[PDB]
RNA sequence: GGCCGGCAUGGUCCCAGCCUCCUCGCUGGCGCCGGCUGGGCAACACCAUUGCACUCCGGUGGUGAAUGGGAC
């Protein structure tokens, strides 16, 4: 069962060999155009490696971002995107 | 990274080179053999991982390393 639209896009199948700092930057480099970005969260832990949460300020941005970049080659691997299953705290602390 | 034993080995500097998970270099180290033992995944490598978070957090490996020339 797919997910409902969200301010945060969840991406996976990301090249795990990239360090956290560089990955956040490289990601912001290709997604900042779809709209303001509140934050990007990356973890290289066993459970969270290869994944990232790009938190957009406006749902439309995430939505665009989702349709446009789906499957985009990044660090030699086809990005896989979805909407986050739930709101990120940064969002809750507001709407 | 640290430690011990055995054997071998004239000396002190100089230049160049090379070595390394553990005070990366010129007031580290760069004969041979055997064994004892600590830290840490930070980097690098390999294994495993396709994983939905907002709590930092998988594992194993490396020193089982590296030479020549010159001056007294
Ligand atoms: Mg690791």
């Amino acid at each position: 069962p797919e997910t409902r639209p969200n301010h945060t896009i969840y991406i996976n199948n990301l090249n795990e060999k990239i360090k956290k700092d560089e990955l956040k930057k490289s990601l912001h480099a290709i997604f900042s155009r779809f709209g303001q970005i509140l934050d990007i969260l990356v973890s290289r832990s066993l459970k969270m490696r290869g994944q990232a949460f790009v938190i957009f300020k406006e749902v439309s941005s995430a939505t665009n971002a989702l349709r446009s970049m789906q499957g985009f080659p990044f660090y030699d691997k086809p990005m896989r995107i979805q909407y986050a299953k739930t709101d990120s705290d940064i969002i809750a602390k507001m709407k």
